[PDB]
């Protein structure tokens, strides 16, 4: 529903810079790609030439529904270009699809499991109670904004004004009231709600760095991918992350994806809504 519609806008420079990493291009194929798209795609990226249509149409077979719809949503996302007779896959995206389902991706580019002992006190419950009131705060402030006829980080508040779920008022104690959006995000399952949000922190950099031009949304969606390859009550190391992950540690603890203890900023614990993610 809200990844697709975000991806669907995205200009294909971009397409090709997200292909440069093989989690994402295999992230987007596991769950973007619907049953048959994978099959077509599979086929094109281990034939030998830009082959014919009517090949494609011979591994088609039944049911023969989603011939056409598979077609689009392959045309639109991928750099995965054709010319009729010819149907071509963008090198980058070949490349890194192929190191992928090779499993000859970078060893430290995956979520590196902690050997630094796991504070008994932090369970899946506890990661739960976390989470849970960290996004139950979010939730409130939102609420608080309904007419009546603490709260999250000012990080967040400053999130959902740009996103415009809230919206700047004179008459009101908050100085702020909510939004149609924002009555529409209050109704979205959890999962959606938090890609909301996501997604509303990406948009976020762009209409910076747009203006700063008088990390990039690419890196921030790459590593939400891998954080929804993680294993949840699984301790990972801070180090083996690149700096620009490092440097998105306190986002996604103040959006509740990630738990640190203050004792060892050793290791990050993704929390349910991070792992959770690709598979809703």
């Amino acid at each position: 529903y809200q990844l697709s519609d975000y991806l669907e806008k995205l200009p294909g420079t971009t397409f090709r810079k997200l292909y440069q990493q093989p989690s994402s291009a295999f992230a987007i194929f596991r769950r973007m790609l619907p049953p048959l798209a994978k099959v077509f795609v599979q086929a094109l990226l281990y034939m030998p030439q830009p082959m014919l249509l009517s090949d494609l149409d011979v591994w088609v077979r039944p049911r023969a529904l989603s011939i056409l719809r598979s077609l689009h949503i392959v045309q639109i996302t991928p750099p995965g270009k054709d010319r009729p007779q010819e149907v071509q896959l963008t090198t980058n995206f070949r490349n890194s699809l192929r190191l992928a389902l090779e499993g000859g991706a970078a060893h430290n580019s995956f979520g590196v499991p902690s050997s630094l002992p796991v504070d008994p006190r932090i369970d899946i419950a506890f990661l739960d109670n976390y989470a849970r009131k960290k996004w139950e705060d979010i939730l409130h402030y939102v609420v608080s904004s309904v007419p009546v006829h603490g709260g999250p980080k000012a990080s967040v508040k400053d999130l959902l004004l740009a996103g415009r779920l809230v919206e700047r008022r004179p008459d009101t104690k908050t100085g702020i009231g909510i939004t149609q959006a924002g009555f529409t995000f209050l109704l979205q399952e959890a999962n959606a709600q938090v890609w909301t949000l996501l997604l509303l922190w990406l948009e976020a950099a762009d209409q910076a760095k747009a203006a700063a031009a008088a990390p990039d949304s690419i890196e921030m969606l790459s590593f939400l991918f891998m954080l929804a390859s993680l294993e949840l009550g699984r301790a990972y190391d801070t180090d083996a992350l690149s700096e620009t992950r490092r440097n998105m540690l306190p986002a996604l603890v103040d959006f509740g994806l990630i738990y640190i203890p203050r004792e060892d900023t050793r290791q990050y614990f993704p929390t349910r809504l991070a792992t959770t993610l690709t598979s809703s």
